[PDB]
């Protein structure tokens, strides 16, 4: 934790990166350095710094420093260029079982030492999931340090790690389908289903995925936060672990419904393929 004079002296602001309900992430430059990075300004509505500079993993966003403003925080972080989770599952033309496995193994693996350091994120989402860079085979990160919170969470019941399994177990259902498990107009049947744990494997959207990807996804969005799996438990399972998912090309159908069920979506498929061209 540094106090900048004007935080200004040490970094070149430039263009918005993305933007959150209390934050905005900038791609600035370190003058000192010339390397760029990603900060994230979040305005006032140690301990934490403490832990979050000691996070070191390939899947997570490295906190690089940490300066302080008259009303603001200034998070230095590791910049990355390759997007959000869905924009590049709705953008690239081949989509398998097998890249949804790929991409939760890796969110686990990064949740799973997160909770061995103590670190409980609990509003873990999809905006929360980018792509290191813009090459094919790269890996996803996680950033941050509506359906997605955990039974328990919402009964405002004793809660633990295990909220994040559930958060993943979710995530994971939409990278096979396309849309949210649980979806209302009506936000207080919403949470009547979520505290429920109700859901399906609906025809056709679900005639093509494997029996292990479902069987995996259920032991994640479990009620009961005791007979949920841990990321350790998730990450033995053979979906994981061994060679259950499919590689049957279930892209149209996903994306199609990705770009019904996320605004962002229909038309970062249409800028990446006018921007392609060129
Ligand atoms: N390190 C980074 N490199 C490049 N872009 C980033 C980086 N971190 C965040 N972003 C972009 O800015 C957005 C904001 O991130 P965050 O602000 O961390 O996500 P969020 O969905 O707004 O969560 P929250 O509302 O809790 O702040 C991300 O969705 C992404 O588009």
């Amino acid at each position: 934790w540094k106090q900048a004079e004007d935080i200004r002296d040490i970094y070149d602001f430039r263009d918005v990166l993305g933007t959150g309900a209390f934050s905005e992430v900038i791609l600035a430059e370190d003058k000192r350095t010339q390397k760029l990075v990603a900060i994230k300004c979040i305005a006032k509505e140690e301990n934490e710094i403490a832990v979050l500079h000691k996070i070191k993993h390939p899947n997570i966003v490295a906190l690089d420093d940490i300066y302080e403003s008259g009303g603001h925080l200034y998070l230095i972080m590791q910049l990355v260029s390759g997007g959000e989770l869905f924009d590049r599952i709705v953008e690239k033309g081949f989509y398998t079982e097998r890249d949804a496995s790929r991409l939760i193994f890796q969110v686990l693996d990064a949740v799973k030492y997160l909770h061995d350091l103590g670190i409980v994120h609990r509003d873990l989402k999809p905006e929360n999931l980018l792509y290191y860079s813009l090459d094919e085979d790269s890996k996803i990160m996680i950033s941050d340090f509506p359906g997605y919170v955990a039974p328990e969470v919402l009964a405002q019941k004793p809660y633990s790690k295990a909220v994040d399994c559930w958060s993943i177990g979710v995530i994971a259902y939409i990278l096979l389908c396309g849309y949210p498990p649980f979806y209302d107009e009506n936000d207080a049947k919403l949470f009547e289903q979520i505290l429920k744990a109700e859901y399906e494997f609906d025809s056709p959207y679900w005639d093509d995925i494997s029996d292990s990807a479902k069987d995996f996804i259920r032991h994640l969005m479990e009620k009961d936060p005791e007979k949920r799996f841990t990321c350790e438990q998730a990450l033995q399972h053979p979906w994981i672990a061994g060679d259950t998912a499919l590689d049957k090309n279930i892209h149209q159908s996903v994306s199609e419904q990705i770009k019904k069920n996320f605004a962002k979506s229909k038309w970062k498929q249409a800028f990446n393929a006018t921007a392609v061209v060129r």
